[PDB]
């Protein structure tokens, strides 16, 4: 299966703000503490913010081709999720790089980096939050 997925989600400028803020405590704060210890807590609350709105979800909608996800919906936040171990249950739907996620409980969307990505059609910034599938310490 791809190991590389993206899906957007258009986000009002407040929200993006807060969500980039909450996104950069993480990485800094949160994820040093699963990525070097191994934390199960750290992992709880990694799941517990669900910066991506995936939590719980069986057939979220996702692409390989993050341009499908820019000219289809023009999202200002993407979401990339980097799944080398196939942690979702990637299936592939149709359009022949759509694919059908299921995040599982035991599985968290561990955040590494927000990434400037230039601009909407609408001149909005253009943000790509990138994650790591891991598995539950």
């Amino acid at each position: 299966p791809p190991t590389r997925l993206f899906r957007g989600l258009n986000l009002s400028e407040e929200f993006t703000k807060g969500l980039i803020d909450q996104a950069n405590a993480m990485i800094a704060n949160t994820t040093e503490r699963l990525f070097t210890d191994h934390s199960p807590e750290a992992f709880k609350q990694i799941k517990l913010n669900d910066l991506s709105k995936m939590s719980g979800r069986t057939n979220a909608s996702t692409t390989t081709e993050i341009k499908l996800v820019k000219e289809t919906w023009d999202s200002n936040v993407i979401f990339e999720m980097l799944d080398p171990d196939g942690l979702l249950h990637s299936k592939q739907v149709g359009t022949a790089s759509a694919f059908s996620v299921y995040l599982p409980e035991d599985v968290a969307l561990v955040p590494v980096k927000v990434t400037l990505d230039g601009k909407t059609q609408k001149g909005e910034n253009r943000y790509v939050f990138t994650f790591v599938a891991v598995k539950s310490p």
